[PDB]
């Protein structure tokens, strides 16, 4: 309840309907429980890796237009940090699961992936810096909160790769990317209302992305 | 209309295009049986589209690899403010909707996605790849007209007929024709351009469906 | 006197130092007087078409993120109304002087040209829409004011091409362009201070451009 | 040896002027007046910010995941490497980040920053890299040439400034950027105009910093 401090708290609360569906999504619950079929995870990894590449490009775009040096530093940190944290982890997860980077490059993105990646890049290439951040926040934050909610099931999760995947989102370093991004938005000088459309769309794509990964769309 | 790279693209997208061509929204629209509320809903959505479409052409224009290609991109763009957009401005007014209503209409999810796809592409990808993403949007509407044009003669609704007149017009067809020749002169293969032509085509299908369900 | 009004008037008056140097530049005075050596004009035409081409692209970029349909409609007009006007005539100015569009494509831009074109494109790709307009205004406005100042010497100007060149910048269609550009900025709600850096740099480039054209750089 | 070697050789006339520039020679020797260094730090810090933005743009358009990573590592390594140093240098010399934000860029700086951002937002990825290479590489080579004068350079800040360009980590950014270009699939000739313009700006930038513009 105390995360509901400022602008970003307001945004999170407005998206509660969406986020509760994300938090309660069967893909998520199964993944953390250890019951998710490995083929679905494989399919998810292929899709999500492509999303991360394009997510890094989106951060790059936002960085190209940061209204201050510090803000530019934050976006770059989020971008290199995405390559150095998540993507490195994914690269290793693919390898352990018998998928190559070439397989990744050859995996066709599903429709939601195309649309979501498009939305983030479009926004980050054309909208105000803080609007971009608002569009990028749900991606970062939802994954942390998902972890914060289903973390307990990991101790009973028999699958090693699912646990390794989840470890990033429980890590203080990842929660710090989240905290840092929220701090940027809470001090942006802009209202929750101005930021809402961006935060909302991205949140809706996060829900469709999990669904798409669940039904191997 | 199957003689070069764009013909190759069209034929590879046949599965998708046939679904578009046979979509109930389209058939009803040309037949004159489409409920006015669905048309209104469609007009609101499509304006936001066209505005963003214009921006996409602008972006593509911004890095045409030749003056000619830029001049082209740029015409299609301005010609989208005074060509399709002008028309739509009237069509709305006749239906009792203001530009303000247009500005206030929330785009549906497909519209957001599609607009994002075109702008994203046009801001980032090679000029020809952008054109390949933009072609289905232009061409499908011409072909839709080429297919359902006959029903207009029996179509009792004036606004639907006025809407359709643009896509039957030689000026629109020529636009389409020129756009193809740009691509067919690109010197790139179909498979290089396929992904872009495909996605856009898929969006066109989802757009009609979204307009049909009042999404 | 009545170009003293609002934000753009403020900008003009701050750039007075720079603008008076432009308005009194020998290239300009000789061009209107009819004394400018044809070779310098030819050189100028080669450079300036490359400019106009890139100017068009810059408008296109600004258009790409106009914050309103009206503002966008404008940008798009200038960008196309630059292929349609200025660029169209220039094509005739060159043909008359025995230079082809191919010659234009092959003319290497001088360093100022490169720099200026880069500045406009860079700005229009990255900066706020109004900031872009502020960068673009000097280019438009200086040429009108140059005409407003040296227009009288045209009746005594024996060179037809120079007079044809000048006719655009005396035309109500061009002068109005400037008027609309100014009103766009004057209604922005942005201060002079915020727009100054962009107006200034462009103005400095206009001065260097004339100098470069004068010395055959 | 490869495409980038070809580029360097073609720009030899320009680079020898950069390598022999009095600003550079004085900076490494320790004879550069502190006011000129201060003036340079203000200008160059602004340049590095915009240089990072340029790399960001080029990254947004990398034709491969790996290429996107390289640009990203260059951009971020520019923040955490060179920019962090300049921040320490500015502070040690009594200049704030605010002073930096308020410093008006000189004409060459505006033009050079514009060139890089223009290119990186609109040209092919490898053309961008060709535009960015001279910036990175010239500084390494300058260091490679004037490094010896440092041992006896009495000025600490000049030495600290130079330390980055002698460092294996900075040379690695350079080597990695060359390798990207050497295997780009493109000719020296296609890349030349970009490498050249940047090189010419590097020379004007030093001159501008020397004359206090
Ligand atoms: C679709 C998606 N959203 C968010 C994340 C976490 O940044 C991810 N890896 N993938
Ligand atoms: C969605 C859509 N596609 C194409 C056109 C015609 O360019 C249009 N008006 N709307
Ligand atoms: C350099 C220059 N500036 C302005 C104009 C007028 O837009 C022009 N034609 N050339
Ligand atoms: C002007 C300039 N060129 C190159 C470097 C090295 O990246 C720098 N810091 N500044």
């Amino acid at each position: 309840h105390h995360h509901h401090h400022g602008v970003t708290g307001e945004l999170r609360r407005r998206a509660d309907g969406i986020w509760q569906r994300i938090l309660a999504h069967p893909f998520v619950a199964e993944l953390y429980a250890g019951t998710l079929p490995m083929e679905k995870f494989k399919y998810y990894l292929l899709q999500d890796y492509n999303y991360l590449v394009n997510f890094a490009k989106a951060l790059s775009l936002a960085a190209s237009r940061a209204p201050s040096v510090d803000l530019m530093k934050t976006a770059l940190e989020l971008a290199y940090g995405t390559v150095t944290g998540e993507m490195a982890n994914y690269e290793a997860l693919l390898k352990e699961v018998g998928l190559s980077l070439r397989d990744a490059a050859e995996a066709e993105p599903n429709r939601v992936n195309v649309s979501y990646m498009a939305y983030l890049k479009s926004t980050c290439a054309l909208e105000g810096f803080y609007q971009c951040m608002a569009a990028l926040l749900p991606c970062f934050w939802s994954y942390a909160e998902i972890a914060e909610r289903h973390g307990g099931k990991l101790r009973e999760n028999p699958v090693h790769v699912y646990k390794k995947w989840a470890s990033v989102y429980l890590s203080p370093e990842y929660r710090g990317l989240v905290e840092r991004l929220r701090a940027v938005l809470d001090s942006s000088g802009l209202s929750a209302e101005e930021l809402w459309p961006y935060f909302k769309e991205a949140s809706l794509y996060e829900l469709e992305f999990w669904q798409a990964a669940y039904e191997g769309h």
